């Protein structure tokens, strides 16, 4: 049983794990120009970059016919970074890079199916309406 995680989230917080894929993008590019170069803000990158994973985690495993390809959609996520912590063990910076990069057109993505839903949603709140003036015309 959990409910403060579906009572308040009824936004910001979507604000602020933006800002926070940006600040990792950030990190990691800043971590490999400086590569490309000290030797101890590389540890900071590597640090910080940990915050990041922790707290993405953190943050969305706390959630709790059509379950299962959410389900996936989900567990592709978790897979994708867990191998990107693996990556955390080169050039392959890349392949981690990239993998910061497929988290954007991930939640993108799942916020514009969102959107479809919600959008999906209006359109009801149309067609019946429609219907509706139809029954108040004939009638006469």
């Amino acid at each position: 049983f959990r409910s403060r995680l579906r009572k308040l989230f009824s936004h910001r917080f979507q604000v602020i794990i933006i800002c926070l894929v940006v600040l990792d993008a950030l990190l990691v590019l800043a971590e490999l120009l400086l590569d490309l170069k000290v030797t101890a803000f590389h540890y900071m990158s590597f640090a910080i970059l940990v915050f990041f994973m922790l707290d993405l985690g953190l943050r969305i495993f706390a959630y709790g016919f059509t379950n299962p390809w959410e389900v996936a959609d989900g567990l592709i996520v978790v897979v994708s970074f867990v191998l990107d912590l693996v990556l955390l063990f080169f050039e392959a910076l890349g392949l981690l890079i990239l993998l910061r990069l497929w988290r954007v057109a991930r939640i993108i993505n799942g916020i514009i199916i969102s959107r479809m839903k919600q959008l999906e949603d209006k359109i009801e709140e149309l067609l019946s309406k429609i219907y509706h003036l139809e029954n108040e015309i004939a009638r006469l």
